[PDB]
DNA sequence: GACCACGGCGCC
DNA sequence: AAACGGCGCCGTGGTC
């Protein structure tokens, strides 16, 4: 390419190099652009950012986030990664996409700019005539990238001092638990080493090894195994409590306070747009889609996620979302009727499982019921179901027939889904998002059946993900009109921040946008709450 | 210092 | 551990 002076013309493809992967923390090392047979290299990348009206190229969102961090409105536009990811969602990295579609991903801004240009041309070619994938690109993924850029750059407020206080308390309780474990063992050891624990539990003590680990065949020390031995000794009780406390302290309580950004005073995640096989987003650096909620200590941690002074958090979560989607996709009359009647399957299962009326079903019980319902749906064995529910085999198998006969057209949809997958090599969501599942005619049963469960899950989980992404695209402009912010997506949940004076209006509007995103054969319901912290906002 | 595989486990 | 699916990050253990 002809090396031309910097500024590039309108519509040029950008390339850029960051000191590290996180755009909120990265130094912009170099910036370049490519168009019309020329490459333009910026002499000083930060100043040169001002000359661009859009970020167009590989990893466009990342550059847009860094621009927003510097006070520039540089929205992300076309990204070949999103084209590639819609073609095949195993296209998750620029390294791979470049190799597959006509270049090499290097560490030079110029070459990344020229690569973005030629990869876009080629991938655009591949999507000609793929009208449904094009619709997804234009109406969901491309505009979603601009929304995510804003969410990333806004971040969330964290009660840092609260978590530092909590850390000191949790450390003392961990010491109490490990001290008791070491007494029961008769000696000290690394309780964080599952290899060392294995020896203690199954060799030194006499406890039965219930199961084996996948890759290396060691005797497992997982919670599922240890749950079976819960008063086979008092040491197991202590070990499980130790595991909870150490998991929460080392994953959330200690790391999160150190990730507060100096300019914003807030915690910033990355929403990864080409990371999953089903079309869900992911969150990393720090993952904010797996903040604790379930246990009392987990609830304490979640309370650290708070609103700006003068603002409130608004949390919105779709009701029973994949079951509603399944009703639409299968067209099962009975399941459609269940949601037209305003019934709640999770609560129904909880009430059944624990033998209490609906009014007595607590959050813990509801989460247990979710595992049963989705487990059963996505192909859990009778053998495992009988264990989970803690009842006989049959009762368990009868549960599976009671479930599937109640909704006869689900199985037919499953089988239809699998035959399309075997024939075309991929399955698809309602909107034509594809996942290639190659092993559906594998000659090994365990591998074939695993691929089957993957294949029929995706249209359901992926359609739910499509709905949420579309809702995000529609909602974002309405929020900024009202002076509200989108903070987090958690798969079927959104967390917004609103000025106190507008929070109730924001909640009502966001609820209606989410419910009417793309009407189905059943209604979508959204539970919404408002509060000073993330936990209080879902109560 | 980095990288990785693994078991394990937090959330959806 | 188990014929639920989708993720990312922890500490350990091993390597370069
Ligand atoms: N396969 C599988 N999918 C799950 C599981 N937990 C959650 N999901 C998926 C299916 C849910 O519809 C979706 C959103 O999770 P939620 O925790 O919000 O559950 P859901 O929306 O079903 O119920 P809700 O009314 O919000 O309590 O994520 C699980 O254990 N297995
Ligand atoms: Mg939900
Ligand atoms: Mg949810």
């Amino acid at each position: 390419l002809e090396e031309a002076p910097w500024p590039p013309p309108e519509g040029a493809f950008v390339g850029f190099v960051l000191s590290r992967k996180e755009p909120m923390w990265a130094d912009l090392l170099a910036l370049a652009a490519a168009r019309g047979g020329r490459v333009h290299r910026a002499p000083e990348p930060y100043k040169a950012l001002r000359d661009l009206k859009e970020a167009r190229g590989l990893l466009a969102k990342d550059l847009s986030v860094l621009a927003l961090r510097e006070g520039l409105g540089l929205p992300p536009g076309d990204d070949p990664m999103l084209l590639a990811y819609l073609l095949d969602p195993s296209n998750t990295t620029p390294e791979g996409v470049a190799r597959r579609y006509g270049g090499e991903w290097t560490e030079e801004a110029g070459e990344r700019a020229a690569l973005s240009e030629r990869l876009f041309a080629n991938l655009w070619g591949r999507l000609e005539g793929e009208e449904r994938l094009l619709w997804l690109y234009r109406e969901v993924e491309r505009p979603l990238s601009a929304v995510l850029a804003h969410m990333e750059a806004t971040g969330v407020r964290l009660d840092v001092a609260y978590l530092r206080a909590l850390s000191l308390e949790v450390a003392e309780e961990i010491a109490r638990l490990e001290a008791e474990v070491f007494r029961l063992a008769g000696h000290p050891f690394n309780l964080n080493s599952r290899d060392q624990l294995e020896r203690v539990l199954f060799d030194e003590l006499g406890l039965p090894a219930i199961g084996k680990t996948e890759k290396t065949g060691k005797r497992s020390t997982s919670a599922a195994v240890l749950e079976a031995l819960r008063e086979a000794h008092p040491i197991v009780e202590k070990i499980l409590q130790y595991r909870e406390l150490t998991k929460l302290k080392s994953t959330y309580i200690d790391p999160l306070p150190d990730l507060i950004h100096p300019r914003t005073g807030r915690l910033h995640t990355r929403f990864n747009q080409t990371a999953t096989a089903t079309g869900r987003l992911s969150s990393s650096d720090p993952n904010l889609q797996n903040i604790p909620v379930r246990t009392p200590l987990g609830q304490r941690i979640r309370r650290a996620f708070i609103a700006e002074e003068g603002w409130l958090l608004v949390a919105l979560d779709y009701s029973q979302i994949e079951l509603r989607v399944l009703a639409h996709l299968s067209g099962d009359e009975n399941l459609i009727r269940v949601f037209q009647e305003g019934r709640d399957i999770h609560t129904e299962t909880a009430s059944w499982m624990f033998g209490v009326p609906r009014e007595a079903v607590d959050p813990l019980m509801r989460r247990a019921a979710k595992t049963i319902n989705f487990g059963v749906l996505y192909g859990m064995s009778a053998h495992r179901l009988s264990q989970e529910l803690a009842i006989p085999y049959e009762e368990a198998q009868a549960f599976i027939e009671r479930y599937f006969q109640s909704f006869p057209k689900v199985r037919a949809w499953i089988e239809k889904t699998l035959e399309e997958g075997r024939r075309r090599g991929y399955v698809e969501t309602l909107f034509g998002r594809r996942r290639y599942v190659p092993d559906l005619e594998a000659r090994v049963k365990s591998v074939r059946e695993a691929a089957e469960r993957m294949a029929f899950n995706m249209p359901v989980q992926g359609t739910a993900a499509d709905l949420m992404k579309l809702a995000m695209v529609k909602l974002f402009p309405r929020l900024e009109e009202m002076g509200a912010r989108m903070l987090l997506q958690v798969h079927d949940e959104l967390v917004l921040e609103a000025p106190k004076e507008r929070a109730e209006a924001v909640a009502r509007l966001a609820k209606e946008v989410m419910e009417g995103v793309y009407p189905l054969a059943v209604p979508l319901e959204v539970e919404v709450g408002i509060g000073e912290d993330w936990l209080s906002a879902k109560e």
